[PDB]
């Protein structure tokens, strides 16, 4: 796949039309903090209660990744992997 990391910052990617919004109860700050696509990375959740959500026209939102407000637990993105 390609790749635009978002090294030093957080993503902030506004998600796109029929894109999941990733959440889990266990990393996630509240159930307002979502990953993308680019960004989750399911090595950080394999025994966690994740949800995906769909992006429309009522949800909507930007990812959360590398905003450390919004996570418990250091994420790895997906991105960084090589
Ligand atoms: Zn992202
Ligand atoms: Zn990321
Ligand atoms: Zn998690």
């Amino acid at each position: 796949g390609s790749v635009h990391k978002h090294t030093g910052r957080n993503c902030g990617r506004k998600f796109k039309i029929g894109e999941p919004l990733y959440r889990c109860h266990e990393c996630g700050c509240d159930d307002t903090c979502v990953l993308c696509i680019h960004c989750f990375n399911p090595k950080d959740h394999v025994n966690h209660h994740v949800c995906t959500d769909i992006c429309t026209e009522f949800t909507s939102g930007i990812c959360d990744c590398g905003d450390e407000e919004a996570w418990n637990s250091p994420l790895h993105c997906k991105a960084e992997e090589q």
